[PDB]
């Protein structure tokens, strides 16, 4: 149908916007701490601690399959990156501290993303 096409164009454009959001958030992680899944070879107990691992590469795979229907779903995954790290790692670690900085700096980007998503519809 024409409606299904219009819906699909909307999703494509959301994907475009979320791709720019993802790039901006990932720039706030210059150390690349969050770039890839925590290695289960190197952290064999990880899934005993963290039930829903997340990382920027995994988000990018979902994004490119158009697997984010709305900004809430995308934000859920970003918050998992931060929150998983802040539980597994102690406050006095470079990992915890990187997550705090990513949360703080990402807030700004996500605030305007939400306005853009609502504005453009």
């Amino acid at each position: 149908s024409m409606e299904q096409v219009a819906m699909e164009l909307r999703l494509t454009e959301l994907t475009r916007l979320l791709r720019s959001v993802l790039d901006q958030l990932q720039d706030k992680d210059p150390a690349r701490i969050f770039a890839q899944p925590v290695s289960l070879k190197e952290v064999p107990d990880y899934l005993d601690h963290i039930k829903h691992p997340m990382d920027f590469a995994t988000m990018r795979k979902r994004l490119e399959a158009q697997g984010y229907k709305n900004l809430h779903e995308f934000e859920e995954d970003f918050d998992l990156i931060i929150d998983n790290c802040m539980k597994y790692n102690a406050r006095d670690t470079v990992f915890y501290r990187a997550a705090v900085r990513l949360r703080d700096q990402g807030g700004v980007v996500l605030r305007q993303a939400r306005r853009e998503v609502d504005s453009i519809g």
